[PDB]
């Protein structure tokens, strides 16, 4: 609360997860296949759709497509468990071990691979919802409760508990290195990261629109979100962005349905809040935002909300299978084969 204004009295609600006292992790893991026509993906999809309803499955599984460049997409899984435990006897089942970490990805393949499992511990963990929404990610199997906390840069960073003891600083300091070129197709690899990089699910869902307020999201808001994005890509080192995509959410059966996010990695939280308070990018997303509220009365059908977690380390599991040398972590940090 080191941040917030004096006299603070936020103008919109908004809302945030209220963890239960039993619960010290959640386990957010993203699995991604990889591929230039989604008819290759199909096969492995199945496997792994069927793999989630498990009695030890996810909590909550998304599905999304990335639109990545080079014409390569990414079919992707976003699944939650808030029980480090029951997420392990879930890898470990056989029905996940057929495919588990690209076991069935050749060495010529033409489809990749990749997972990228976090274990968040709730005191690193902190959400925020435009609206009373109970299908916001967490949100789904989580209680959600009104504050005050938010509509301050700083806000974030103070929802987070853990950032009344610590500034949760990089080890490598304030410059990302610039990113490199690996040679991964064809092999199996694991980047390890530096400790308390930051990881922000950031989420449009336009779904309940009205006719007139959709209208103005896409025509006006979203391309600012796709320019943002496309910034964050191509400026890692400028911005200390690791890794960014922008993906469209899927119904079960691969329907794009009128939600979104961005998923981020950021070197730390600092880099992520001098982006976001700073840069023209998002200062545009926001004014554009603002706008479409002035036009709708600042009442929106429009639902927002993000998830940020700062890891550890030891709590990140980094996995590229015959992946594109842009996806993900390859271009950073230090990389090792698997077999
Ligand atoms: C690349 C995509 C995005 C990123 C990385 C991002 C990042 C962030 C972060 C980190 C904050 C919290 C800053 C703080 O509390 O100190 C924030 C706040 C905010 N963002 Fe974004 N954002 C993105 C997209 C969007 C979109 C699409 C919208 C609206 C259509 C939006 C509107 C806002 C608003 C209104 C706030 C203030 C929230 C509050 O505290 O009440 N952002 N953003
Ligand atoms: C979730 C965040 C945006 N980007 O992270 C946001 C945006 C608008 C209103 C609220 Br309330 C929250």
């Amino acid at each position: 609360m080191k941040n917030m204004p004096e006299n603070h009295n936020p103008q919109a609600n908004a809302w945030t997860a209220e963890f239960p006292p039993e619960m010290s992790y959640v386990v957010f893991a993203q699995i991604g296949i990889q591929s230039k026509s989604l008819d290759h993906a199909a096969e492995h999809l199945g496997m792994m759709k069927k793999s989630f309803d498990l009695r030890t499955g996810p909590k909550h599984v998304d599905r999304a497509l990335h639109q990545g460049a080079d014409g390569y997409q990414d079919s992707i899984f976003l699944a939650y468990w808030d029980e480090p435990a029951t997420f392990k006897s879930w890898v470990a089942d056989p029905e996940v071990q057929k495919w588990w970490s690209g076991k069935k990805i050749d060495e010529n393949s033409p489809i990749g691979y990749w997972s990228e499992v976090t274990t968040i511990p709730i005191d690193h963990f902190e959400t925020l919802h435009s609206g009373e929404n109970y299908d916001n990610g967490v949100s789904h199997f989580v209680p959600i409760k009104h504050t005050e906390v938010h509509e301050y840069w700083g806000a974030m960073r103070d929802r987070m508990p853990v950032s009344a003891s610590s500034d949760l600083e990089s080890p490598l300091g304030l410059q990302l290195p610039e990113p490199i070129v690996r040679e991964s197709f064809g092999k199996r690899l694991k980047v390890t990261a530096p400790d308390n990089i930051c990881l922000i699910r950031t989420a449009q869902n336009w779904s309940k629109c009205g006719s007139g307020e959709r209208e103005t999201y896409i025509g006006l808001v979203e391309p600012t979100l796709i320019k943002a994005n496309t910034f964050l890509r191509e400026n890692a080192s400028e911005t200390g962005c690791i890794s960014s995509k922008l993906v469209y959410e899927q119904t079960h059966d691969g329907e794009i349905v009128d939600k979104s996010c961005v998923i981020g990695y950021y070197l730390s939280m600092g880099h992520l809040e001098r982006w976001t308070h700073d840069h023209p990018t998002h200062k545009a997303i926001y004014g554009t935002f603002y706008e479409m509220l002035k036009r709708h009365d600042f009442k929106t059908e429009l639902a927002l909300w993000h998830e940020v977690s700062v890891l550890q380390s030891k709590d990140i599991e980094l996995i590229y299978v015959n992946c594109h040398p842009s996806t993900g972590f390859l271009p950073f940090f230090e990389v090792t084969e698997i077999q």
